[PDB]
């Protein structure tokens, strides 16, 4: 038993790490097969990043301009070209170390493991959420960007994030494979601003089901709810609204532990109306949502990759 | 900027796991050179994990008795010994994966990296502490046993811990890599409880300065005290004392953020006394004590493996 913030292996992705240098600029590109995937701000001096032209910006560069090293050794750069907000450098070799991948791009509320790399060198790994506000709480820091978010599945990489910028309250935006900001987030150092952070209502009801299969039971209690009643009490704490389809995704850890989605709502309820009285559940004073259902049964359950 | 309980990469110990079988038992082992390090509980019935003799039950066993199987290969066991709680199971293919490596005997107040494993195969990466009671809060179901705790330095991995067993609380207990346990543990299905679960004060001080260091910044007070006077403080709330040498390890990080440690002790001093007032720091509701001063200064600086 027992219940971690638990990230994936990251030794598939580890190996997709490589270096990108453009002028005086320094990140990470993500290799696969025989292209380099990096940020499109590899291009800016730190003034350009005020206000790029991005298309104007890239005529003054050639491939020789974009330094590409895997760990020690460089790769030669054959071609480029932008995707949105993300460059595709060409090299003449296909990453020997290239896993089964696909490219996603997630649904708010959806989880995925952060490998945090600095100089195509990975420092870490850490377990994010897409939070319905379009960011993530990660930690990074400069020279971060380009660090990819994935899921596995047995043996497939679905890569859904790569870094790209930082705003207030320290948290953190980026784009899927494909370039495209989550949010309406743009890749220029301007005032923007994050948008309310709503909690992800069917993640706090896995996670309180977690508790329940760890024998954290104290905050079951003897009442029911209705979808509209529940929702009633959700909007005042700024949680989603729950629906049906929450209810059916739920179904596994109901059905595992014979507690109705609908009771676990009115302990919910009863947590978010009295707080916790000083209690914990799996060892947190408050009401985790970054875990999906999924999450919980893959944790509780020991699937491997 | 943010702050994340963040694992090391794990790539380094993937390519060391594989799957050990000895009649109906199947567990992890650790593949490192020509050796398979695993607990030796693998040799052992259910019915014989009540009242196990090791030596005794180790005489049925021969090489072939011992099913070790690196993904989809089987490994030719070629010799076998026990030492203390684990076997060594000699095979007659040196790992071509096996990293810069060493053992390391972990103390109290020391965080590692675990990465949990099933059937020789990684489920997932999550980081832990050795707490003063020597147990670890981890996330460990039937067939985890094998999987190890580990910490890198640059290219250099430090195993410091192999997974035997839980203990009610649905806290973990385990070895060293020479087979040795942390704190008083016996691998037995026998009655065992865990001592007072004291919190590690200089970990405690150490997340007060990256909260700082992300501007989170309303704990800290117009206060100070002296050790004896926060020691006893401490006491009262099974906090560690705190000695001179942890004022010592902390000077980096006093030196980056200008605040004396024995400032930062009256700041924890009044959230002892006070609790947080429904306040949370970076994002806690609860003083989180499994970060090292190390841990601090390598995720605030960015430092790479
Ligand atoms: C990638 N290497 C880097 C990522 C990190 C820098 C650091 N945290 C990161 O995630 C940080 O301090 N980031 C904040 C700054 C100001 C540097 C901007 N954020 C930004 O401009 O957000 C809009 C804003 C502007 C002014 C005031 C408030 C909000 C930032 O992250 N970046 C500016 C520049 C790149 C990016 C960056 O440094 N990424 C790009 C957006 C092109
Ligand atoms: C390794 N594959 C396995 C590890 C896990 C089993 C699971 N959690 C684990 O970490 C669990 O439920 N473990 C608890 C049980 C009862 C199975 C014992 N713990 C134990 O005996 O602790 C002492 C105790 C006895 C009775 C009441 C209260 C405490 C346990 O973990 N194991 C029994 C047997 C191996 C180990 C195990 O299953 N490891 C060994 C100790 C030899």
């Amino acid at each position: 038993s027992g219940f971690r913030k638990m990230a994936f292996p990251s030794g598939k992705v580890e190996g997709c790490m490589v270096q990108v240098t453009c002028g005086t600029t320094t990140l990470n590109g993500l290799w696969l097969d025989d292209v380099v995937y990096c940020p499109r701000h590899v291009i800016c001096t730190s003034e350009d990043m005020l206000n790029p032209n991005y298309e104007d910006l890239l005529i003054r560069k050639s491939n020789h301009n974009f330094l590409v090293q895997a760990g020690n050794v460089q790769l030669r750069v054959i071609g480029h070209s932008m995707q949105n907000c993300v460059l595709k450098l060409k090299v003449d070799t296909a990453n020997p170390k290239t896993p089964k991948y696909k490219f996603v791009r997630i649904q708010p509320g959806q989880t995925f493991s952060v490998l945090a790399c600095y100089n195509g060198s990975p420092s870490g790994v850490y377990q994010c959420a897409m939070r319905p506000n379009f960011t993530i709480k990660g930690s990074f820091l400069n020279g971060s960007c380009g660090s990819v978010g994935f899921n596995i599945d047995y043996d497939c990489v679905s890569f859904c994030y790569m870094h790209h910028m930082e705003l207030p309250t320290g948290v953190h935006a980026g784009t899927d494979l494909e370039g495209n900001f989550y949010g309406p987030f743009v890749d220029r150092q301007t005032a923007q601003a994050a948008g309310t952070d709503t909690t992800i209502t069917v993640n706090v009801l896995a996670w309180l089901y977690a508790a329940v299969i760890n024998g954290d039971r104290w905050f079951l209690n003897r009442f029911t709810t209705t979808l509209n009643d529940f929702n009633l009490v959700a909007m005042k704490y700024n949680y989603e609204p729950l629906t049906q389809d929450h209810v059916d995704i739920l179904g596994p850890l109901s059905a595992q532990t014979g507690i109705a989605v609908l009771d676990m709502c009115a302990s919910l309820k009863e947590l978010l109306q009295n707080g916790m009285n000083g209690r914990t559940i799996l060892g947190s004073a408050l009401l985790e949502d970054e875990f999906t259902p999924f999450d919980v049964v893959r944790q509780c359950s020991g699937v491997t990759f």
